[PDB]
């Protein structure tokens, strides 16, 4: 960097002479290289002091400049408001000159604060990794925990005033200089490529485009082929219900990409709350292209099952082949496409599915909540297993076309156990226990629906009472989950509405109409979710159950797409969440 | 910019008070605002002096730093070569430290020279546009030509040592620091986004991907549909020969995009020789996406002509509809998609087709040469006109499926007239007149072939002599055009081959195998081009003429794709070209 750096890292000399010593390589050599590590760590203290001092006085200069520019901004505002009253006596042009110079000064100040934030971040990363390397050399007694003690606090890193400074600078600038709108500041502060390493790389965007185009055209051909070629067999429900899982996954991945885009460009931090590595960013482009590729695979699988199989290949292979490809991509353990992200996702799966065992964090809870909505995927996988193990024709190849309650409750089971672990760790009341109650309502409703349906099939004369009980339990479950989604999980309908009518005290997204539409759709769609789960689980209604389930599931995934939006914004703004 | 600038432009104050004066607005007011313009232009002289002085001493400092770093590079090379002889007595690590510091110094020097080149370029653009604005105010007697006198030379801009400095810096750095390979310097000098304004913008790359994917899948569906549905009519030649023009245009546009990419990333300047605006760059992404969109249109047109028309729409509309869409896109005069580039292309078409009239430049000659190969497009348009005017069924809608020599010679006619205009302007010999002779060989061969074919149809007994004459004329035409393409139009086979065996003295592209493959394919493909033109023009051979013509035309466009590559590199390296 062409910045005022002396070394700021030591680059790689530490490692160069570490190699020079260790490669050369008991009696007194033990203590000799122990002393060498001791001077290594005294140089580490020297680096700590250097970064501490440099961050300290640069940050102090930043505060001084902030105060000076606040005074200048107040002076400019005073002279333009009630003090002066194309030419307009040239006073308006003088004020325009003041506006331009204020904007330039604020832009260079923004660049400087971004630069110092980058400086401290790159230091953090650098010397953390060098201490990691020293630990790998041989498991030093110091480092590791001692490194944490002297690094995680790191008086240069201790002061979290960088984030508050940048946030308040943006807020106060948009207050009057850019009338509270992101567009103008974005125009004059166009996110310089530094800080975020080439966001949306060229090739990733090209692949996003290619896969999205292939998906669009494949979908068009699929609609056309289904419309003009379906006839033949009169039982397409097995195929539609077997590919509903893939379709729901594709839709959820597209909408999660949209969620990441909205979080990134709406000013709501999401990497910090997700505890991801600051540099390992999964920008929306990566998620969009992964979802597009899986969509290409799904569409090709359905096309193959439709028109013609390679003219002598069991057509039941295509669902199995597609799902095997998906699971192999997710589980493949080598060092190929997106190995880091897949490994992180697998570790999260291990931490969440085997509950309570481990801690809770936030990613585990978020994924458990997402499964609470995607349970239709588990249902479809159970149906796949059952069909391909009992109702299949292993030799015949003329065409593919009481535990369901347990599998449907599995997501609610893991979420309930997660919340019980939360309660054990914290030993607290509501809102810790109310979540457990709400998620147990799902168990109660599903099991009572199953009992009522099996009694109806049996033909008992008391099914009216059980139906009434199911109605009341469904009502209370939907009401409690809606009240939870509005009050304790979104922050809306607070007692401090203030200016924001019927909304939270503070907001991040631009238009309130978005919030109103989201609330109305959520209230009208929680009933839909409950109805869908009950109906597709045990209501037993034939000839229409599959169609209703498959028209409601994608819309439920859309519900979760909105709910991610309006939770993770409440996690960063109000940030109750019990996490950190 | 956070650079050492005082104003470097005057930003917009010149225009601010120009508006303040002119809006306020004979007797003595005439001379009053004449004096105002006089002080405007004295301030322009002040700006000229400022930029001249600043460029002068910054450039002198650049030369001083260049000399100092040359001395340091020589010292490092001396100490690493024959002077010193993981550890290797630590001398190799000292030399590695020298390498790292030399690389860092050269990287910052490269950044500085790029910065000063940007400074002078942005000045040029800025004050050129402000003088343009002053001219628009009211057609000042000064400015315009006086502005050219005091701007185009511009002692800050007069010294073209910037280009030679950057080029020799790259060359000398790759000489030993990066062993003559672009990859290493590219790795450590990754084309900072400054200078080229966000090359390949995100949305343009996304559209490139989308259109390329739609094109790939449409092509797959087209192959499948043609293979499994062609039957029906036994006369597909009208359709194939009517869409051959569109296919050739799509292929040529894709290959021209590849040409622009190769020029851009192979270190061969192409904007300067094309006299395009320095900022209005048509990166390869734009050309690729335009070609992809036209390909989507063509593929959809063929699909519509294939399967089913919207079930009651004359199927002959689809070729007409596609070509009307293309011509409307090219000719539409509003301020919509790529208006600047389309207007430039239309002006070039006017300057080239109406020859000699205007001057020659280089873009006109290049486009005339490209038409000399794409003449099949003119032939296909002539066939379209003839068919749709004489052999069509205006009412019947059951299915669409001696001037040809003149239209085939039209490109050679315009090129010949262009070269005659060149000769008139310059009053010179070979290589100015040899081009005219070579392009007249095409007239001679085509007309003699036509006469021989019409005599053969007539049944004259002297067709043997005419066939022999056509053979000899074809031989001499192919030989002369090949000798021209190798000697005077590529620079290859020079008498100063030196190290480069059988090649030019200096080369730009990395691998010589590329040059050898290109020469061999050109020698074996010029015969193919001549055969194709003669056969598709008048050889009269039925039942095979269309197929041979349509297998050879795309390959001829490929020939021109290679020839652009290896001419515009000879235009920048040897730069004979008679132009500038």
């Amino acid at each position: 960097t062409p910045e005022w750096r002396k070394q700021y890292i030591q680059y790689e000399a530490f490692k160069d002479m570490l190699y020079s010593a260790q490669d050369q390589a008991e009696d007194t050599v033990k203590r000799y290289f122990a002393k060498f590590e001791e001077k290594f760590f005294q140089t580490c203290e020297k680096e700590l002091a250097k970064i501490n001092t440099f961050y300290s006085e640069k940050l102090a200069e930043a505060q001084r400049r902030f105060a000076t520019l606040q005074n200048e901004l107040q002076s400019s505002l005073d002279a333009q408001k009630e003090s002066t009253g194309f030419h307009l006596s040239h006073e308006e042009r003088v004020q325009h000159r003041n506006i331009k110079d204020l904007k330039l000064a604020f832009s260079e100040f923004y660049l400087s604060l971004i630069l110092l934030q980058n400086y401290q971040n790159l230091n953090f990363t650098g010397f953390r990794k060098i201490l990691k390397k020293h630990d790998k050399i041989l498991e030093t007694s110091r480092g590791a925990d001692w490194r944490v003690a002297h690094v995680e606090v790191a008086p240069f890193y201790t002061c979290k005033k960088i984030n508050q400074l940048i946030s308040e600078t943006e807020a106060v600038v948009t207050n009057e200089l850019e009338d509270g709108d992101r567009q103008k500041a974005m125009k004059r502060l166009r996110v310089p490529p530094l800080g975020a390493a080439q966001p949306a790389p060229a090739w990733t965007t090209f692949r996003v485009g290619l896969f999205c185009g292939i998906f669009i055209v494949l979908n068009i051909t699929l609609v056309l082929a289904a419309v003009f070629k379906l006839e033949t067999d009169r039982s397409i429900w097995p195929l539609i219900r077997i590919y509903r899982g893939g379709f729901l996954l594709i839709e959820f991945l597209f909408l999660l990409g949209i969620n990441t885009y909205g979080w990134r460009q709406a000013g709501v931090n999401h990497v910090l709350i997700f505890e991801l590595n600051p540099r390992s960013n999964l920008s929306h482009q990566h998620l969009f292209e992964i979802a597009g590729f899986l969509g290409i695979l799904w569409c090709l699988s359905l096309l193959a099952c439709f028109f013609a199989p390679i003219s002598v290949i069991p057509t039941y292979v295509y669902p199995l082949a597609l799902y095997g490809f998906m699971v192999f991509f997710l589980i493949n353990p080598t060092k190929t496409f997106y190995y880091k992200s897949r490994f992180w996702l697998l570790k999260l799966l291990f931490r969440v599915f085997t509950a309570p065992f481990h801690k809770v964090g936030f990613a585990d809870f978020w994924l458990a909540d997402q499964l609470n909505s995607l349970s239709v995927i588990l249902m479809d996988l159970e149906y796949m297993i059952c069909f391909y193990s009992l109702e299949l024709k292993w030799d015949e190849s003329k065409g593919l076309l009481g535990v369901r309650a347990i599998v449907q409750c599995i997501p609610a089971w893991l979420r309930f156990i997660q919340c019980l672990r939360r309660y054990r760790d914290t030993k607290r009341a509501f809102p810790h226990l109310v979540n457990a109650g709400k998620y147990s309502t799902t168990f109660f409703m599903v099991t009572f629906a199953a009992l009522y349906s099996t009694h109806k099939e049996r033909g008992h004369s008391d099914t009216m009472v059980f139906f009434y009980l199911w109605i009341v339990f469904y009502i209370i479950s939907s009401c409690y989950t809606l009240i939870w989604d509005l009050k304790m999980d979104w922050g809306l309908f607070d007692k401090n509405a203030g200016e924001n009518t019927f909304l939270r005290e503070e907001i991040v997204y631009p238009q309130k109409a978005y919030y109103y539409c989201a609330i109305i759709e959520d209230v009208i769609l929680r009933f839909a979710w409950t109805i869908q789960i009950s109906i597709t689980s045990t209501t037993l209604l034939p000839h229409s159950g599959d169609i209703i389930a498959t028209v409601f599931a994608p819309l439920e995934v859309f519900r979760r797409f909105v709910w991610n939006f309006f939770r993770l914004e409440n996690e960063h703004l109000n940030n109750c969440g019990e996490f950190r």
